């Protein structure tokens, strides 16, 4: 008796509680992010960030944008958040210009908020078509200014021509000297680029890149 109505009430309760849970998770993520941003542990430890988790969706969009440029470098902005020593990249958008970059950034955050996901500006990406993942002279100077003004901010470099050719980097501040050596993995770079590479290779380091697939990103 009233078994049918009970089942519909049960389904309604599950749906109403799921909606409340998503809202509480969003609000908890927001406060947590605001707290991490107030503490700024990265301003004291120059090697604080060590990991970079990239969604398949952000990767798909970045590779498509990088491929579309051909032999020309392209760039865009990335959305995500901080989780300890890990920089999370959840989404990205192609560029194109400053006001336009501001208005898209605001639109992507609102769109994610509607589906209960917290994200903000986390970095920039650009392509090195046919010459590997590293920071050039202009990239090192741009990323140093970013780690003073746009902080927390990561520099992603993609080489769409050749395996998973993506690098995530963090510069060292002016005057700071890191300890010992760090050539990491091998990368073949053209001879006409090797000097610019060498002149700036100790002014930054690489984050440990990993990839993830979100439930919302299963599209
Ligand atoms: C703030 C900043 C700092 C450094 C760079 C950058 N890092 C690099 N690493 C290797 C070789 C070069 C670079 C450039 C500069 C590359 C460029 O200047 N261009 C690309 C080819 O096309 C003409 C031109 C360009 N300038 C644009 C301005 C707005 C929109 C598209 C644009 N393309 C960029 C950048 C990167 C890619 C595309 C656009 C800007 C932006
Ligand atoms: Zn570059």
């Amino acid at each position: 008796s009233g078994s049918g109505m009970a089942q519909k009430t049960w389904e309604l309760a599950n749906n109403m509680q799921e909606a409340q849970s998503i809202d509480e998770i969003y609000k908890y993520d927001k406060k947590q992010q605001q707290e991490i941003l107030a503490a700024k542990p990265w301003t004291k430890d120059h090697h604080y960030f060590k990991y970079c988790k990239i969604s398949a969706l952000a990767l798909l969009k970045m590779v498509m944008h990088a491929r579309s440029g051909g032999n020309l470098e392209v760039m865009g902005l990335m959305l995500g958040k901080v989780d300890g020593e890990t920089m999370i990249i959840m989404d990205s958008f192609a560029l194109p210009a400053q006001a336009a970059a501001y208005e898209y950034m605001a639109a992507y955050i609102e769109n994610a908020k509607q589906v209960g996901r917290l994200e903000n500006a986390i970095g920039w990406y650009h392509s090195h078509p046919g010459y590997g993942c590293w920071l050039s002279g202009i990239d090192v100077s741009t990323q140093m200014l970013n780690q003073q003004f746009q902080e927390p901010f990561v520099a992603v470099v993609i080489d769409p021509t050749r395996k998973v050719n993506l690098g995530a980097f963090r510069t060292y501040p002016k005057g700071y000297k890191p300890p010992d050596e760090g050539p990491s993995e091998y990368q073949t770079i053209p001879l006409n680029k090797i000097e610019d590479f060498g002149v700036h290779c100790k002014q930054y380091y690489a984050l440990e890149v990993s990839y993830f697939k979100s439930s919302l990103d299963r599209k």
